[PDB]
């Protein structure tokens, strides 16, 4: 039956979740629309991981406008908790993304990617773009300039193109 399958894929990742005082909440996933991504790959067992969240601290000072999306490889639901406590960055819900990694060929964790509004890569290896501090005005520059021509989506649900295509 392909009625009960398509809804699914127009109703894929409906809402990124976050913490707030210890509390679970989520947001619509419409609020994403039209705004510069970073997806940050990792996991709160990984060491490096945890250190890069430093960089990524300092990266959203600079660029607030850029949205920090965390994509889970925690071993434990306890885990991811504690560590969406820690950062208060917006993430997937726990599951298994091994098919992200696999779409864009990511090789190691830590792992952060840029992402304009119509779902091109602004950058690849982020990672290492923001473990300086020098990275700040050619990035303003990059992201000033980027013409954006408009994309239709599939099921008009970026993250279904972003994440499954």
């Amino acid at each position: 039956d392909k009625t009960a399958e398509y809804e699914k894929y127009a109703n894929y990742m409906n809402y990124l979740y976050y913490y707030q005082n210890n509390e679970l909440k989520k947001i619509d996933s419409s609020y994403f629309k039209d705004k510069y991504l970073g997806l940050f790959f990792g996991a709160s067992w990984c060491k490096y991981c945890v250190t890069f969240i430093d960089s990524l601290n300092i990266f959203k000072k600079n660029f607030p406008n850029v949205e920090i999306i965390y994509i889970p490889f925690d071993r434990t639901y306890q885990e991811y908790q504690s560590f969406l406590k820690n950062t208060n960055f917006y993430a997937l819900p726990f599951d298994n993304y091994l098919y992200i990694c696999k779409k864009y060929q990511i090789k190691n964790l830590p792992s952060f990617m840029l992402i304009t509004p119509n779902n091109n890569i602004l950058v690849k290896d982020a990672a290492q773009l923001i473990k300086t501090d020098e990275y700040i005005n050619n990035l303003k520059s990059l992201i000033k300039n980027y013409i954006i021509h408009p994309k239709t989506f599939q099921f008009n649900n970026r993250f279904f193109d972003l994440f499954r295509n």
